[PDB]
């Protein structure tokens, strides 16, 4: 099948705020599709073959605008399909699941200017940081193809469902996690401090306007997140409230078992739910991403899992975007059925 859609470069207005945030960083950004999704230039050498990834009926993925709960989502999916064999569970998150679209935000071409943007290149663990670079290059598609057949995928991703097959639930399960805008915005605001995306200039008002306008990775948010709550009524998808999550995490696990297919005792969601504490997270080897820290990217004084609070949005927000936010939220909702608990 072809490619769908096309691409635009961004005109002087969009690009003159994203490079205020952005501006440092070597990747640069390409609108995708009618909708214009915000996509790194890389993603467009593979775009074509996600568009056509051949599905199998035992392949889960877990999907969401990025920082809305997809780790834990993770981590849950694959313990539930696993017979909650913790033991096994133990291995990195990254060798469990295939991140789809995590290619595209690294461009080989400019190897070079990356380190640069490190406070201190001189104390890369260059045997680690080098592969990193290069397991980065190969395709979505490729790491997906790669797994054999008598092996359960485990896919994640941050994609929307029209760059991906059409007609896809029908063969795959997803969970897709939504999450309120705001809070999404200040744990993305961390997160791009985290890897280096940032200039060390800019602050969260400035990547706040980015964001709620459409110029940040993969948005307009909203529309992301209408696509996968259009297809809830399917059998073959779980939407969810990163809210939820916190408000009944007993009830969330539950409802991902009968999803997946399963049957827990109240035992195994209560097993489950401590698993899933926010400290006990957070310290989890695992799943926290630590280990990248040894590699020399991570900045210091941010961590893959913050807080994992909910509405603390209103610490960062000023009269001013709160309104701003307000009108926003409240535009996107009218003639709409989707509702944030
Ligand atoms: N076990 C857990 N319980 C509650 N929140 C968690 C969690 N593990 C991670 N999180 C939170 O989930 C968000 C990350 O989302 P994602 O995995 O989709 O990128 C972060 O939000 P905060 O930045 O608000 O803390 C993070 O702290
Ligand atoms: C490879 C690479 C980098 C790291 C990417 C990482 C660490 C991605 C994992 C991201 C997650 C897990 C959040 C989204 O779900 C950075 C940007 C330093 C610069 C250059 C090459
Ligand atoms: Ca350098």
């Amino acid at each position: 099948l072809p490619f769908p859609y096309e691409f635009r470069e961004l005109n002087p207005e969009e690009d003159k705020l994203v490079k205020a945030n952005l501006g440092a960083f070597p990747t640069t950004y390409v609108k995708l599709g009618p909708k214009g999704y915000m996509v790194y230039r890389p993603y467009l050498k593979d775009a074509a073959n996600i568009y056509n990834m051949p599905l199998r009926p035992t392949d889960v993925f877990v999907a969401s605008y990025q920082r809305s709960g997809t780790t834990m989502t993770q981590e849950l999916v694959w313990l539930i399909e696993n017979d909650l064999n913790f033991e096994a569970a133990k291995t990195y998150m990254s060798l469990r699941y295939i991140y789809l679209d995590g290619f595209m935000i690294y461009d080989p071409e400019k190897q070079e200017e990356y380190n640069d943007i490190l406070p201190n290149p001189e104390n890369l663990d260059m045997e680690r940081y080098l592969g990193l670079l290069e397991y980065s290059s190969r395709p979505g598609s490729s790491l997906l193809a790669a797994v054999p057949p008598t092996e359960k995928r485990f896919v994640k991703t941050h994609l929307p469902l029209s760059l991906m097959p059409p007609n896809m639930l029908d063969t795959v399960k997803m969970v897709y996690l939504a999450r309120d805008p705001r809070d999404v915005a200040v744990s993305s605001f961390h997160h791009a401090r985290l890897l280096y995306l940032l200039n060390k200039q800019s602050n969260f008002k400035d990547f706040w306007e980015m964001f709620h306008r459409g110029l940040y990775t993969l948005t307009p948010y909203f529309e992301h997140v209408k696509e996968a709550w259009a297809k809830r009524h399917d059998p073959n998808m779980l939407f969810l409230f990163y809210e939820d999550y916190l408000k009944d995490l007993p009830g969330c696990i539950a409802r991902i078992a009968d999803f997946l297919g399963k049957k827990l005792s109240e035992e195994q969601i209560q097993r489950l739910c401590e698993h899933l504490n926010f400290e006990k997270f957070k310290n989890n080897g695992a799943v926290n991403m630590e280990d990248y820290r040894e590699i020399g990217i991570l900045a210091d004084g941010e961590h893959f899992i913050r807080k994992g609070k909910a509405g603390c949005w209103r610490d960062y927000f000023d009269e001013e975007m709160t309104k701003q936010a307000e009108k926003w939220i409240k535009d996107n909702l009218k003639d709409t059925d989707l509702r944030y608990p």
